[PDB]
């Protein structure tokens, strides 16, 4: 599913991401834009052999099992395919564990390099939140 901007804002809001660990909804929407372009089906294979999955490009080294990432943990106790669903619940539950691990949203290098310190409120403009 390729989400609309406001559509993904609403879904992220219902699932408890607005101000989660202090991050306003716009930060989550900006991150999703530059990680996946709002596509729940996005996958990206890393040179280390891990893969990034779904709307927030969650990585198989630590967070999910894909059956092909060597010496990997599965700290979110899900199959990585759960992260490609049109239903974002599994990705949001995983994103909460990741953002809680100590580096906040710096865990998403696209957030650090393209969203951090910018006017991220622009990403929720117009949306009925
Ligand atoms: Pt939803
Ligand atoms: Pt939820
Ligand atoms: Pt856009």
């Amino acid at each position: 599913k390729v989400f609309g901007r406001c559509e993904l804002a609403a879904a992220m809001k219902r699932h408890g991401l607005d101000n989660y660990r202090g991050y306003s909804l716009g930060n989550w929407v900006c991150a999703a834009k530059f990680e996946s372009n709002f596509n729940t089906q996005a996958t990206n294979r890393n040179t280390d052999g891990s893969t990034d999955y779904g709307i927030l490009q969650i990585n198989s080294r630590w967070w999910c099992n894909d059956g092909r990432t060597p010496g990997s943990r599965n700290l979110c106790n899900i199959p990585c395919s759960a992260l490609l669903s049109s239903d974002i619940t599994a990705s949001v539950n995983c994103a909460k564990k990741i953002v809680s691990d100590g580096n906040g949203m710096n865990a998403w290098v696209a957030w650090r390099n393209r969203c951090k310190g910018t006017d991220v409120q622009a990403w929720i403009r117009g949306c009925r939140l």
